[PDB]
């Protein structure tokens, strides 16, 4: 509260670290379903059922421009590409698989890098 402050957690090198973080999982073999927008043109369905698109390349545009204000808001963003998939695709399918790879990969990085 007022004049009361908690210890603050070190957060100095969260930007590098997030973007280390993003590389690694740009460059994943399983990334390519994640690397672009889905093209919202050519993917019936895609524009009206999953209300707020999310991949990789945006969010790298957002780390690069100030648009995170902390690390959670970055992780919010990854978990949203791997939320949007499995609304999207069937868990036994070549991109719902992939999803769920990306997301176990992304998690123990997460939790290694920061916890
Ligand atoms: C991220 C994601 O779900 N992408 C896509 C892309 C294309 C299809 C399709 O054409 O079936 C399905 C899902």
């Amino acid at each position: 509260s007022m004049s009361v402050k908690k210890p603050k957690r070190d957060d100095s090198k969260d930007l590098a670290l997030c973007s280390m973080i993003l590389t690694e999982m740009e460059t994943h073999e399983d990334a390519w379903p994640f690397l672009l927008p889905v093209n919202l043109k050519l993917v019936p369905g895609y524009k009206k059922v999953i209300k707020k698109p999310m991949d990789f390349s945006t969010i790298r545009e957002k780390l690069s421009s100030g648009q995170y204000p902390n690390l959670e808001t970055f992780a919010l963003d990854v978990r949203l590409v791997f939320d949007n998939c499995e609304t999207f695709n069937e868990d036994d399918s070549d991109i719902g698989r992939a999803g769920h790879n990306m997301r176990k990969y992304f998690e123990k990085k997460w939790t290694d890098t920061f916890k």
